C-alpha cells in the first residue's frame, strides 16, 4: 500500500518574464513540496522520477503543428516569446516553458505507470505548468500541453487501447481542453465540476454547461455540472459527489482514476471566489479512492493561493495514504442554485446513466 509522490524543481523555471507577480507562480509547486514535508507526508511516500515526455506521447492528444509551434519557443528571443504568448487566451511563456511542460506531462505519465504496474496503489503529481485548457491544437489558460488527457492515453498505451479512465477535474474552471479531446471517446470518462455563471466565467464558452454530454460514441461519458450564483463550497461539492460524480463514476468502473486536481475552487483563492476547505478535498479525494481498486493520481492544475493549495494538496496526499478524513463542518443546506444545478445535470444525463434514475 504505497503512495507515489513526484516533485522537480526544475518546473519551476518557467515563468512570466513581464509580469514576476503573476499568479502561475513558479513557488505553486515548491510551496506545496515544502508543505508535505512540512506535515512529515513525504517521507511516507514513494518518490517517483520525472522524466520528459517524448513528442510522439505528445503527439497522442495534440497536432503536430502546436507541438511544434511550443517546442520552436525555447531558442525565441523575448519579442517572439512576448508576441507568440498574446496568441494564445492567457499564456505567457519563456525560453524554458517547453521544456516544463514536457516535465509535468513524463512525471505523470511515470506515476501512472506505476500505478498500472503495482510499484504503487495511487500517487500523487505536483507539476507545472498546469495543462487541463490545452487543447489539441493550442495552448490556453496557463496551458501549454493536457497533462491529464496525455495521461490518460498514454495508460491505455501500456495496458489496453479500451482501459477505461475517470477523469474527475475539480478545478474551479471548466477543463475545456479535455473536455474536446475525448469528447467523441467512451473509454475516458469526463467529470468536471466548475465555475460557469451562464458563461460569465473563464474559459467563457457554453461548452462548459451541462447539456454538453459527448458526442457520437462518447455521448454519456461528458459530465459538466456548472456553479451558478453562489460562493460554493464543501457542502455543493459534497451533494454533486453524492448524486452525480460517485454513482456515474461506480457504473463506469474506472480501472485508473485521473484527478484534474486544481486547488482554485479552495477558501482564499483569488481567482475562483469558492470556499472549498483542505477537509472538504479530502473527503473528495477519500471517496474516489473507493473507484479503480484504489488507482488514483492526483494531477495538481490551477491553484493560486500559495498557503491553500499546500494545505489542500497535502489532505489529499493524507487520504491517499490511507489517513481517516478530517471531520468536515457541520454542512450547510445547499445553496438553492446548487441544487438547480445539480437536478439539470441530472435531468441531461439521465438517458445515459441508469443510477440516475
Ligand atoms: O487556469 C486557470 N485557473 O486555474 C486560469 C486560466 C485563465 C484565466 C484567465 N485570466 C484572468 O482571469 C486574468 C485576467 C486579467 C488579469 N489577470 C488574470 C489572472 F492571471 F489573474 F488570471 C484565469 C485562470
Ligand atoms: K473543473
Ligand atoms: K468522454
Ligand atoms: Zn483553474
Amino acid at each position: 500500500p504505497i503512495t507515489g509522490l513526484v516533485y522537480d524543481q526544475r518546473m519551476m523555471l518557467h515563468h512570466n518574464m513581464w509580469d514576476s507577480h503573476h499568479p502561475e507562480l513558479p513557488q505553486r509547486i515548491s510551496r506545496i513540496f515544502s508543505r508535505h514535508e512540512e506535515l512529515r507526508l513525504l517521507s511516507r511516500c514513494h518518490r517517483i522520477p520525472a522524466r520528459l515526455a517524448t513528442e510522439e506521447e505528445l503527439a497522442l492528444c495534440h497536432s503536430s503543428k502546436h507541438i511544434s509551434i511550443i517546442k520552436s519557443s525555447e531558442h525565441m528571443k523575448p519579442r517572439d516569446l512576448n508576441r507568440l504568448g498574446d496568441e494564445y487566451n492567457s499564456i505567457f511563456i519563456s525560453n524554458e516553458s517547453y521544456t516544463c511542460a514536457l516535465l509535468a506531462a513524463g512525471s505523470c505519465f511515470n506515476s501512472a505507470q506505476a500505478i498500472l504496474t503495482g510499484q504503487v496503489r495511487n500517487a500523487v503529481a505536483i507539476v507545472r505548468p498546469p495543462g487541463h485548457h490545452a487543447e489539441k491544437d493550442t495552448a490556453c489558460g496557463f496551458c501549454f500541453f493536457n497533462t491529464a488527457a496525455l495521461t490518460a492515453r498514454y495508460a491505455q498505451s501500456i495496458t489496453r487501447e479500451s482501459l477505461r479512465v475517470l477523469i474527475v477535474d475539480w478545478d474551479v474552471h471548466h477543463g475545456n481542453g479535455t473536455q474536446h479531446i475525448f469528447e467523441e471517446d467512451d473509454s475516458v470518462l469526463y467529470i468536471s465540476l466548475h465555475r460557469y455563471e451562464d458563461g460569465a466565467f473563464f474559459p467563457n464558452s457554453e461548452d462548459a454547461n451541462y447539456d454538453k454530454v459527448g458526442l457520437g460514441k462518447g455521448r454519456g461519458y461528458n459530465v459538466n455540472i456548472p456553479w451558478n450564483g453562489g460562493k460554493m463550497g464543501d457542502p455543493e461539492y459534497m451533494a454533486a459527489f453524492h448524486h452525480l460524480v460517485m454513482p456515474i463514476a461506480r457504473e463506469f468502473a474506472p480501472e485508473l482514476v485521473l484527478v484534474s486536481a486544481g486547488f482554485d475552487a479552495a477558501r482564499g483563492d483569488p481567482l475562483g471566489g469558492f470556499q472549498v476547505t483542505p477537509e472538504g478535498y479530502a473527503h473528495l479525494t477519500h471517496q474516489l479512492m473507493s473507484l479503480a481498486a484504489g488507482r488514483v493520481l492526483i494531477i495538481l492544475e490551477g491553484g493560486y493561493n500559495l498557503t491553500s493549495i499546500s494545505e489542500s494538496m497535502s489532505m489529499c496526499t493524507s487520504m491517499l495514504l490511507g489517513d481517516s478524513p478530517p471531520s468536515l463542518d457541520h454542512l450547510t443546506p445547499l445553496k438553492t442554485s446548487a441544487t438547480v444545478s445539480i437536478n439539470n445535470v441530472l435531468r441531461a444525463h439521465a438517458p445515459f446513466w441508469s443510477s440516475l434514475r
